[PDB]
């Protein structure tokens, strides 16, 4: 019932810096995993341009942020195209062995972390805020899928038979015990509107 | 053998007011220009990974700049997933009808220009430089084509019999009168280390 995958060496090495590199500015995770949720709405959008019933599965494109004080999560929701097990296995999507890559010869011309989703792998950045990660996701042409990770160099993925979302992915971050200003919806808010501000989908803030 | 389209009229408006705002930071054309062909690249790269065969039609991923003071142009050449007839029709691949939506809104709540690679329509920032710009490009899935506009509300589309060109895009700029400072190796050299410093792949300015 549940297969366990290790990171590519590169992929490791990259979560374990972002786990332990002294870094103050933390909150970019949000803006990083806002702007993964755009690229995959405009996905589906763009796919549904000439075939109409890629969106039977959900017309409405939008994100929403679910924070929960009791579970200590802050949930990211999207209706975007979704990911098929393959995708999650392949990074979640992403080219990140050689964004990786790109991102450390970045580091080492002087670029700082915060540029890390100009290499394609902003997703990692949710190791700032989150001890584990958990990924809910369901592509059109594949069944619903759960990936999770507390890094240390392995992921596992599951067929989910939870709450069935009908296209997109929710990401589940368990926030870091020194990282509930997460959960405040003020601190949210500003972050949103601080980094977030032109996305082109609604972000629904929902409350508590 | 030519046949000749009409814009949507929200991408029409779009490259209108992009040609008559007055706006001096023109520059970034390049910018959103080469962040395009490296999202093109990023792809046919993600497709590797499960599919070896897909780089069957070149394997090297890169991006060349090619000034040339006779023709008045400036071209952009990436080695890129390319783009199939459809895609060329659907606005060269990008979602620009709700993209210059969310565009316009965004100038609306003082947004500039610039900031239009956030919205999925960078590529029609060419307008800034260029009078007319073709598009060469080839798709495994498909053959070689040409798109050209000068703007003014149309483009065109022909299956192309040029240069036979392997796998990617060719993105032709023939510049306003004014504007050949963009042909000069100093003024391309400094806009791309300025703009462009942290692309992962090479970039390589041709020289005449
Ligand atoms: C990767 C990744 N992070 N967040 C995402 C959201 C998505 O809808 C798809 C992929 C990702
Ligand atoms: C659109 C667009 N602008 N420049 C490009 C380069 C590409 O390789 C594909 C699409 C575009």
């Amino acid at each position: 019932e549940v297969e366990t995958f290790a990171f590519q060496a590169e992929i490791a090495q990259l979560m374990s810096l972002i786990i332990n590199t002294f870094y103050s500015n933390k909150e970019i995770f949000l803006r990083e995993l806002i702007s993964n949720s755009s690229d995959a709405l405009d996905k589906i959008r763009y796919e549904s341009l000439t075939d109409p019933s890629k969106l039977d599965s959900g017309k409405e494109l939008h994100i929403n942020l679910i924070p929960n004080k009791q579970d200590r999560t802050l949930t990211i929701v999207d209706t975007g195209i979704g990911m098929t097990k393959a995708d999650l296995i392949n990074n979640l999507g992403t080219i990140a062995k050689s964004g990786t890559k790109a991102f450390m010869e970045a580091l080492q011309a002087g670029a700082d972390i915060s540029m890390i989703g100009q290499f394609g792998v902003g997703f990692y950045s949710a190791y700032l805020v989150a001890e584990k990660v958990t990924v809910i996701t369901k592509h059109n042409d594949d069944e619903q899928y759960a990936w999770e990770s507390s890094a240390g160099g392995s992921f596992t993925v599951r067929t989910d038979t939870g709450e069935p979302m009908g296209r997109g992915t929710k990401v589940i971050l368990h926030l870091k015990e020194d990282q509930t200003e997460y959960l405040e919806e003020r601190r949210i808010k500003e972050i949103v509107k601080k980094h977030s501000q032109f996305i082109g989908y609604p972000i629904t803030l929902f409350v508590e």
